[PDB]
């Protein structure tokens, strides 16, 4: 009747995943890690790898004045007490995640700079956050070929380009060559989660396609699932009011499908937060996806009437919510940033992908023209209405201040402007042409609704009871965030910390 | 009639180019930079930016044990005395160069380790060469994304990927912000040299097509050509008798041309060596291209006949010139690499740009089999030959030695290896698999005839007043050979170096 | 008549006196630099070498979000419109000064982090200044020897220690390898400025003390004095009513003793802000002497009666002023640092030199003690009301507060301070004892007041007019600064760039 | 009966212990550091922090070409088959103690170039020695200030100047940073080893002097002295026979006199080598100590008698050790180092501490005039003599060849110099200079016999159970010879690594 059994079985493979296989194998428990794709790492791979754990022995090493108590105000002040448990369980747990991690020989992390997201008491301007060290591929053998490649690469029809591993894709090399390295892990790929396995009311194992043949695997302790969210899912998200489209979503094409989330709903799991996700804004590319477009140094953003409407450089996702909120029947998805030829026609912000100018105006997802007047006709945005709009903001430029958005008024707006710019380096005149207008659109990072659970990442029935050997982290959990992206690295912080803390319940 | 005026024209933005610009522009002397495309850094900017410049005070800071004569020494072991006194100028004038650009705050270098190509008299086992330290694009304002990127997004319709540049992207970039810096020099892009302009004699200036107009543009001290080879015309290579293709070169798609080689024939220029390259095996694509195969650590290579016929761990150019000749009409050209499923299906050698083995398979560019003798079938190698040459390389690893081509029985064979022997691994895990692989290049080598400060030669060996050319624009003093990482664009840095100081006597 | 001739004649070898060398130098001037001591450098060798140079190269190649509006903006806002012309010249010919110097081979400079010191419009929280690359002392020859030693080398009769030059050291280090290089000027120690020689109401060279001879050099086009201020001249500083005292200094002893202002008088020029200085908090030395205290991280510091008057964090020229405005009859000078056994006896701050504690107790400049009572019975200080700031002190450390003077609240606070938890890094608890105080005099980085010049540093008379032939820098002028030190880096900065606009216009 | 208990108790906290320390800690024993004074790192707090490691992944990723056999084949070729097992484990143990540092975050070492000291096979002409880099103090905490500041601030009354930490600080920094992050170790300051104790003839924990009282700390697996030597303890070094003078020695004054290797002979350890010290020129101070004389660049230096009898630029212990042999009575200690005012009156050397000119002509203990024959009469040279010396130094100058010492003929000679001979230069720029130069020392260099684990031997060669020593309590496996640059601290860690591995079997 089993296939096989262990004492730990985690399904998904991104950061979470791993580093609760990582805690449950260093401890001399049995694990199998399932992927359902043929690479690991997911979502995790392609992002940059930042991870908000605050107040650990890493940040000791980079002399930064901050600390665990100075992390929790922070949370507080943006997240109010609901959820207070799992944020306390999430800050004070931080340290000991790290520096179990770092004592693995594949593993070190170093502090970046890169600015918390909100104006708030405990917020750190210059921030906190963590980044693994660049990998050398060859330093972990066979496992390089196995993770998923940037996004610049992976829909592309490409693998690994000839650098040194970094962001996500050194996070996951570097978390599989430590779980590997325990000896107590088995490493799978194309091994799709179809459903849970209870007797007597406890999650028991699970039921897996894999080789096109089904197998049952036995979990002695538990399960964890931590397989991302629905965001690759058109209808579940229809179903909870997401806003945005799988196809805009920077999640694996096809990869995150919400199966995890529903093999929990089907024994009896609540959820939460299903119409939230991490938003961002994306350049729409050609092919109908998008590109997560961050860290915006130039041009504005105006809805379909020509107007602008938010702070062009907020970041992604209060950038997104503000979409969201101003969009009446797609008023504001898409939307129109505009720009000049500053920067030889790049548009003003990193894009990930990095699509070529050429191709997005060969396809009509950007436009360019000589006269804002033409540009409006070739966008159908009110003539009058956008070179009024420019004007006004070439003022603002001018003075130096944004009456209106009061962009430039923040060490996040800051943080990505070159030098040079004028009286406010966030706030540059759009003056010289060609003028280009970009369709932007309402991307996200993975959504962020889910398996409500606890502080051990149990996962919960609607009245609050723990359903027995079942446990979720990262997307596949509701986040103790609610609406909120309070700084960078908290989507992987918080599926490192309760993956880890998941692992820890199993093991007692 | 002139448009405008310099003291130095320069034609081209590789690292030479940019090189002389900059060495020109540094000692007060006008400067025009005229790059074809819409990108400065040509085939340079695609580059690993591993530079063969000896003996400087780049490797004193990493305490290497080597130096300006161990160098000429391993120059003269290879190359005889044909263009001994070019051999000696590059050497000598390696750590001058380094010195000049390393006081630009823009410019930084270190000694990377990666072996010289021969075994030879001088030969450093870890190599002498040095590379440019990562660029964060911020640091050079607007130039980042004049750069062109690397392979892995040019020819996919892409911009720069989010790390930082490295490799030729911080060589061009740092090599722009110096010449920006200088404030002497003027950098242009869509801006092609269509000829030279000579006056009793003497080449003055040069026309250019530029926004669709003509210019006329005069050059007071002299002109610098070097704008690449002749790697991306198939009419000039195909006349020179140059191995290869236009489609495999792995030079930027319709950027060099020979165009800079042509208008100095025009004027009375020699050259040399016009069917060579610098050679490379190159994974061909679905789209008939091809991607540079570098750093083998896996497989074999067989012929159209199911036989090895190399070592397979051969630096690149020896690899390249071993293909040409065994080739009997298409029997090396296409050869065959061979290989199990090991590494989950990738080919065992480094690909650039590095396309999926998916997108390979459906495209029928690499072909998929469990057994040999369909892997045979699919191919159209021969079933019996092919099982046995698996079996005998098969053995040859097991015992750790290849007694036919001996490969791993050298320093450049086993760094790219972590078995009895880690340059041969037996090749048994099906499924199995065939890429064809193809006489890609790494530019071509061939050109116009230059003396040791760059000025172009006619016939006779005098010199055609006014004009110069470096990198592949001219013909290589490394004759058939290519001695170790970053001949290309070391001789390309140092003589247009020594072409700007020419120019400013 | 003539002893010989020169182009320019500059007076003093610190970073403007070197800097207007070079920029007379490298375009074909003929150059003499007189330094007095047996030295080159000064003050300037003693520095950090942070330079307030904004806008430039340097900044654009660290990707700096700044400009030169932005950096003029911020001085408006500081200074107001009192020297608004010369406000306008520092920070518009900061970038050519920067490009000329590092167009010699032997000069580099980098940005690097440290916050400007007022809360303004225009403020970089994380800095905008510049320093000078590192230097080996063999890649200028015999000059590294005729570089003046950091203090705390310098003070304890020694001369450089074993690592590269840094600092001040490596900057005056560079300046006069470039200078050398021109082949076009004379460096000399032990030669003294005594008069300056006027014809026709032009000032035409200078009388010099040099190997018991007096000399007389003619200058053709003009004479720079940059020969520092007043800070070594007891009477000059009385009488001007300048605060503090010449012996705790931290001018090389002797050294700027207001001999060029003197002659500048002499002659007709006019001065201003003599009673001003660039100020300090001082660590008294057992000989008299101070030591700069800067980068406090702990402790406190009370007046005479044992209460808490100034926010203990800020800014070193802030924090002196404010011991100055407190200051009744010796009431806050000395001030007293209180500290506890948390660093092992250290004092919670850098001190440069850095004497050791036992050396301070051994000669009761600190004082130790068991008790707070006993504590201040050492040090005269009322028991009650310094167990009692103490108390307060600590309660405040614990909510992460300080009601009273506001530590803590601002980026220049939070720079210095190591992680140690706490609710706010700039606030920590005393309370283990041994307890320490420490006497915290008035010192100075150099006195800022000097003679009246213009935008091109030539030194006025009463009634604006120009003394021909004569120009100033440095803490030998009076500074466009008034009662400011907007950020690091201002001293030497306004030095350089007035030496260079000198130079500019006698090769006019 | 007993304080406190660990696994593992180490005595001293100087490269070796610290090393000790941690290899214990991180792999989970329970471990107790004592250091005597009220800072951690002796004189290797001190040093440079060069270390003698070879080939480990350090010198590879500098691309560096050598090897443990190359690095065998030198120590065996200087120090022949005595101590041929130490030698071995020494050489291949290097490479695992690196790596287990190196995987803490808070280490990171690399290659800097500095000569070995002797011409022999397997010599590397610019080195193979590593070092720490440079450390922000804030990037460990309060620990910055428990280490021992460098000569020129601890000798003068002061703490730390205000650059980052370099050298031995950075060295110290960072293995305190290690061993407190374990969480399994714990580290003491005026905590001194008086005896150690003995139960069923195993060393099973030692009696220990701190706050006043005495305390009897258990060692359950074992104790490691590496407490340094005897370099400050006058009597033990007359008794030994030991040249040079404790006050004379550059280790912290009042910290290494001889405890642990009295400790040792209590229960029945030999000693070996103990009239052996690492040596050096010193430039004797005005108070009677000396500072460390390195990196000779210029001047020559003469007996009592007016005449050179060595190579002024011999690497520093074979200085010392010809200072010794030539010594008669005083003869050579002191002996007179000449020079003139090239560099403005500063000594043409590194000297450490560095002490002005002006302070040492103040007190007599340099020497200045306007000719030779006053520098005589005020030093007690003959004039004759030594004007004699000086004018045939001089001629072997602008010839370019000493043919009497042979100074300036070796790698090192050069390595400090930027002429006919760079190290050869003429004395002749009056005012001439005279300075007294002694012998100093880097430590003393003899102590405990040891085996290939740290294991303190008895006279018959049996292991007293549970007694370790490294560093300089133990006697050196490098007999009368300093090898290189990094050897003492190289030795130290090694040994202190292998002894925490024997104590965890
Ligand atoms: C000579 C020495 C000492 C003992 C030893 O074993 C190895 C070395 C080499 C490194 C030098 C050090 C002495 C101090 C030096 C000169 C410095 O201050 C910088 C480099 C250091
Ligand atoms: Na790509």
């Amino acid at each position: 009747d089993w296939t096989s059994e262990c004492d730990v079985l985690v399904v998904g493979s991104g950061g979470g995943a791993l580093t609760g296989a990582y805690t449950a194998a260093a401890q001399g428990l049995t694990t199998i890690v399932l992927e359902k794709t043929d690479r690991f790492g997911g979502t995790s791979a392609y992002s940059g790898a930042s991870i908000w754990l605050p107040g650990t022995q890493v940040q000791e090493r980079a002399g930064l004045p901050d600390s665990t108590e100075n992390a929790r105000t922070y949370l507080r002040a943006l997240l109010g007490d609901a959820e207070s448990e799992r944020q306390d369980a999430y800050v004070e747990t931080a340290p000991a995640v790290v520096a179990l991690l770092e004592q693995n020989p594949n593993i070190e992390f170093e502090f970046r700079a890169f600015p918390d997201y909100y104006k708030a008491e405990g917020r750190m301007d210059t921030g906190r956050s963590i980044n693994p060290l660049d990998l050398d591929p060859a330093d972990i053998g066979d496992l390089a070929g196995k993770v998923r490649p940037e996004l610049d690469q992976d829909r592309t029809g490409q693998d690994h380009a000839p650098g040194p591993m970094i962001g996500g894709r050194a996070l996951i090399g570097r978390l599989l060559a430590a779980v590997q390295s325990t000896g107590k892990a088995e490493l799978r790929t194309e091994s799709v989660l179809t459903s849970l396995i209870v007797e007597d009311g406890r999650v028991v194992g699970a039921e897996v396609e894999s080789g096109g043949e089904t197998q049952r695997i036995k979990a002695n302790r538990g399960v964890l699932m931590a397989a991302g969210g629905i965001e690759g899912n058109a209808e579940m998200r229809e179903q909870a009011g997401t806003p945005g489209k799988a196809i805009w979503s920077m999640g694996p094409f096809g990869a995150n499908t919400g199966d995890a989330i529903s093999a929990g709903i089907a024994v009896g799991g609540a959820t939460a937060l299903l119409d939230q996700a991490w938003f961002c804004p994306g350049v729409e590319q050609p092919d109908g996806s998008a590109a997560f477009m961050v860290g915006v140094r130039g041009g504005l953003v105006v809805d379909s009437a020509g107007e602008r409407y938010l702070n062009e450089s907020l970041p992604y996702d209060q950038f997104g919510r503000a979409m969201d909120a101003h969009d009446d029947n797609g008023s504001a998805v898409p939307s129109f940033m505009i720009f000049d030829s500053r920067e030889g026609g790049g548009l003003p912000a990193i894009c990930i992908p990095n699509t070529a100018p050429a191709k997005h105006l060969e396809a009509g997802t950007w436009v360019g023209a000589d006269t804002l007047e033409e540009l409006a006709a070739k966008t159908g945005l009110p003539a009058d209405a956008l070179r009024s709009t420019v004007e006004k903001f070439n003022d603002a430029a001018k003075l130096g201040v944004d009456e209106e958005f009061h962009r430039g008024e923040d060490p996040y707006d800051a943080f990505f402007c070159p030098p040079n710019g004028g009286a406010n380096a966030a706030l540059t005149a759009i003056e010289n042409g060609p003028f280009y207008a970009a369709r932007i659109v309402l991307s996200d990072l993975g959504t962020k609704g889910g398996l409500v659970t606890d502080v051990n990442g149990r996962v919960l029935r609607a009245d609050g009871s723990a359903i027995d050997g079942l446990y979720a982290a990262g997307n596949t959990s509701a986040s103790l965030s609610g609406r909120f992206y309070p700084g960078p690295g908290v989507p992987l912080g918080t599926a490192m910390v309760f993956s880890y803390r998941a692992a820890q319940d199993m093991a007692k």
